[PDB]
């Protein structure tokens, strides 16, 4: 122990995404004038996009050749960023970052390719951070090298180009603005996509996207540990939050550099609606490891509730409460998994059998993830996102369980 006491240690972090830009699919984000920021230490306003020359880009605004490699702010994003000072009144020590990228956002591979292209991107970030009085920039490139399985352009040079982009961004911003990233759950991310040891000293912290695991042959979307009763069939699909954290610790990231991402939403597992393939098998597609257990009645049920499960499986927590838990016909039965430490709902099939419909986060499971953050010595939590929460209930539980102090 020290010979003299030290000042009060700063609290754990809670980094909340506010998806004010929205999507073309989901429409614009929420109303920044109604946003309550009392439960967070850092706000990631999302998303800025990247002007790019990828052939498959559909956003015509991003194709301006005069602005290639710069950051694009939609009208809604630019309007909202001008309103940041009004949020600071609720939480004067709040740090606000602009997040650039997101799932399906093109342009990083080209922007990162050369010192010259990186310099254009960085100068754009500097101008935006300065002119809107932000505290820093967050980069959500999904993903260097892998390209989110071909969804965005990618090349092997992305790995070391990403390091260079972050190093040159830190050089330009200095030590008085924040630079952070979101990083994927996939085990291949630290192995092949991102040089975590090289980038960690450049970044204020790293947000782990410890969610979106309800794919392939896996049932749960953000199980803390493996579920004993619902095991994943193909080894490459076997994920848990603890597995992801341990992968990044083994790759050399320190606990104090990582926030644990929490999803304020649920997913219907892809295993319900699409054959799950074990790619290690011969004739893998001919002999699926799992087969869909939803039929037309269950697909139609979700359609009647506003979800086309062939296109997306995402259900906001507020809609889980309103449409599923509070379904007037009480068609969804609630369950708890003792090892995954998350809730899940079943529906009765046409054959009368209970079927695993969706796993998600509730206050109980969020409190458990907060206690795990404390147990593992992590830096705090990150969450996606305010517009999916139900009157900030998950954000409030998270703050209470982490001990975030009040104003």
């Amino acid at each position: 122990a020290p010979t003299a006491p030290v000042a009060s240690a700063s609290s754990l972090m809670s980094v909340g995404y506010f998806n004010g830009g929205g999507d073309v699919t989901a429409g614009p984000g929420g109303d920044i004038n109604k946003l309550d920021v009392r439960q967070i230490t850092h706000l990631n306003y999302s998303f800025g996009l990247v002007y790019n020359d990828e052939k498959d880009e559909t956003n015509a605004a991003l194709k301006d050749p005069a602005k290639l490699h710069q950051i694009w702010l939609s009208p809604k994003v630019a309007s909202d960023l001008a309103l940041i000072p009004t949020l600071r009144k609720q939480n004067p020590n709040l740090k606000v970052l602009l997040s650039v990228g997101g799932w399906g956002a093109r342009g990083f591979s080209g922007a990162a390719a050369t010192q010259e292209s990186r310099a254009v991107f960085i100068r754009s970030a500097q101008e935006i951070v300065e002119k809107y009085g932000l505290d820093g920039i967050d980069l959500d490139w999904e993903y260097p090298v892998n390209g989110a399985w071909g969804l965005v352009a990618s090349q092997p040079a992305d790995r070391d180009n990403f390091t260079a982009l972050l190093k040159e961004m830190r050089d330009a911003f200095g030590h008085k603005k924040l630079v952070t990233i979101a990083i994927g759950a996939n085990a291949e991310s630290p192995k092949s996509w991102v040089d975590v040891k090289a980038i960690a000293p450049l970044l204020d912290y790293i947000n782990l996207m410890t969610y979106d695991m309800a794919y392939g042959t896996q049932y749960f979307n953000a199980n803390l540990y493996d579920s004993s009763a619902w095991p994943t069939v193909a080894a490459a699909d076997k994920y848990s939050v603890d597995f992801v954290v341990n992968n990044y610790l083994a790759a050399g990231l320190k606990p104090q550099q990582m926030n644990l991402g929490i999803g304020f939403y649920g997913r219907v597992p892809k295993r319900a609606v699409e054959p799950g393939i074990d790619w290690t098998k011969p004739d893998a597609q001919k002999n699926p490891a799992t087969q869909p257990y939803f039929g037309p009645q269950e697909i139609g049920l979700f359609k009647s509730l506003g979800y086309d499960l062939t296109k997306d499986t995402y259900v906001k927590y507020n809609d889980i409460v309103k449409k599923l838990l509070n379904d007037p016909q009480k068609r969804f039965t609630e369950h708890w998994d003792d090892q995954a430490k998350v809730p899940w709902l079943s529906v009765k099939g046409a054959d009368g059998n209970a079927l695993f419909a969706i796993s998600y986060e509730n206050p109980r499971s969020v409190a458990i993830k907060a206690d795990y953050i404390k147990e593992k010595g992590l830096a705090g939590a990150m969450f996606w996102e305010y517009g999916a929460d139900d009157e900030n209930q998950l954000a409030k539980q998270l703050a209470a369980s982490l001990g975030i102090p009040h104003l």
